[PDB]
Order: C-alpha cells, then sequence, then structure tokens
C-alpha cells in the first residue's frame, strides 16, 4: 500500500534517504494488535480514529482529554491519515491531568493497570504501550515501566526533551524497554532531544502533523511525538510476525537505517527507525 503527500516522518520511516512524500507499507496495517497510550487521554470520537479508539481507564474527573497531546500521539499510532499502523486497536488511560502533568504514584498505577487489563482483551498479535511523558529520575517508576515490559508488553517510552543525557530522567533510564530520541526532517537530531547510552532508537519528532482535541489537526514537537512512531512500528511488526514484544525493540534497532543522523553525540547510537518495507 502507498500513502501519498503522507506527514513526512510517514515516508521517513519507509524510506532509506530523507526528503520523500509517500508512506508505503503492508496493508495489513497492523490489524490484531493492540496499543495503549498513557497520557492525558484520547478523543475515541475522532473521525480519524474509524471507531478504533476506545478510553478505558482515567484517574481524574473524567476520561476526556482536555489538553490534546494524548490525542495527538494516538493518532501518531493509529489514525487512518497520520498514524503508522493504520488498522490497530488503541486504547486510552487517563494519567496526567489537562495540564499535563501528574504525579508518579498515578504514572505507576496506570502502567500496572495495563499489565493487567490485556489479559481481558483480544489481541491476538500481540500488545503495546506508548509513553510519551517523564520526569526527573525515580527507582519506582523505573521500575514499573520493567514490570509492565515483563508482563509481554512492547514499552516504548520518550527520551525527554532536555538536551541532556537520559540517565537523569525517568522512565527514560530504564534499560530494559525501548527508550526513543527525536530527529527532524533533514535528518538531524531534533535539537531539544535528550541522548545518550540509554537511548534505543530515534524517530521522527520535530513538526509532526496528527491529530488534536476537537475534531482538529495541529503540528508539533517532541520525543513524545517519535515515541508513537516507534511504538505503531513495533504494532505493525509484530503483526506480520517478524518478531514479539519481547524482543522488539532490538529487532527494530538491528533493522534501522545505520549512520545517517548528524549531531549524533559520541556513545549515543545513530539509528533511525525503518519499516524495511518491500513491495
Ligand atoms: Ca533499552
Amino acid at each position: 500500500a502507498a500513502q501519498t503527500n503522507a506527514p513526512w516522518g510517514l515516508a521517513r520511516i519507509s524510506s532509506t534517504s530523507p526528503g520523500t512524500s509517500t508512506y508505503y507499507y503492508d496493508e495489513s496495517a497492523g490489524q490484531g494488535s493492540c496499543v495503549y497510550v498513557i497520557d492525558t487521554g484520547i478523543e475515541a470520537s475522532h473521525p480519524e480514529f474509524e471507531g478504533r479508539a476506545q478510553m478505558v481507564k482515567t484517574y481524574y474527573y473524567s476520561s476526556r482529554d482536555g489538553n490534546g497531546h494524548g490525542t495527538h500521539c494516538a493518532g501518531t499510532v493509529g489514525s487512518r491519515t497520520y498514524g503508522v499502523a493504520k488498522k490497530t486497536q488503541l486504547f486510552g488511560v487517563k494519567v496526567l491531568d489537562d495540564n499535563g502533568s501528574g504525579q508518579y504514584s498515578t504514572i505507576i498505577a496506570g502502567m500496572d493497570f495495563v499489565a493487567s487489563d490485556k489479559n481481558n482483551r483480544n489481541c491476538p498479535k500481540g500488545v503495546v504501550a506508548s509513553l510519551s511523558l517523564g520526569g526527573g529520575y525515580s527507582s519506582s517508576v523505573n521500575s514499573a515501566a520493567a514490570r509492565l515490559q515483563s508482563s509481554g508488553v512492547m514499552v516504548a517510552v520518550a527520551a525527554g526533551n532536555n538536551n541532556a543525557d537520559a540517565r537523569n530522567y525517568s522512565p527514560a533510564s530504564e534499560p530494559s524497554v525501548c527508550t526513543v530520541g527525536a530527529s527532524d526532517r533533514y535528518d538531524r537530531r531534533s535539537s531539544f532531544s535528550n541522548y545518550g547510552s540509554v537511548l534505543d532508537i530515534f524517530g521522527p519528532g520535530t513538526d509532526i502533523l496528527s491529530t488534536w482535541i476537537g475534531g482538529s489537526t495541529r503540528s508539533i514537537s517532541g520525543t513524545s511525538m517519535a515515541t508513537p512512531h516507534v511504538a505503531g512500528l513495533a504494532a505493525y511488526l509484530m503483526t506480520l510476525g517478524k518478531t514479539t514484544a519481547a524482543s522488539a525493540c532490538r529487532y527494530i534497532a538491528d533493522t534501522a537505517n545505520k549512520g545517517d543522523l548528524s549531531n549524533i553525540p559520541f556513545g549515543t547510537v545513530n539509528l533511525l527507525a525503518y519499516n524495511n518495507y518491500q513491495a
């Protein structure tokens, strides 16, 4: 399948060179996989989700996304026009309030919730969790991410936006999950992206068009926007049978475009997520 005039980040993950505008992907498109988006919520009624999104848990007064961030990230995972895995099932867990903030105890509870809830859902091709959030180092937050991964869920987390070593941030610094940095459309490390030895992979993160609340769209930037490209890619590859939740981060790194990014400090991987699609 081919989507013409795609957002640049989708085109980039299906190309060995920057500057293309078509997203090439297998028609299976993540069908049969499930992705939990742990964030401010998802506007499940947005036409771009085609009925494939639902909220399953909130830690606040409402399950509505009053912010937009969670709806944007979910759109990059799996909306029709803006998504990597266009036929996946999306589940929303609202651990952040409508200002985008949340306490670590709530974020931990939401991770433990997903590890249990996936046993009630029909996800025959596997389960992914996308965490476009973080803060300062916490061993308890890292431990919760490690538990979620151990339970059989592919966990992708944002590296953070401080132009610093991600070893000082959580859950970015948990080695056993998939920690995602951001790049821009000229194959530079995004100027805000964290770096360091704990990063596993880069994905598109600057000027990313996706869904927004009120049935709208907008473009924003962050490692929050790179993470759902990798979460969606994992769901897509698990549906194709190429990898499993336990090994998907390693598989994505092994099959990435290697050495193409600029402004990568010594000691950080130079690997850009790539779907390897051949018609
Ligand atoms: Ca890792």
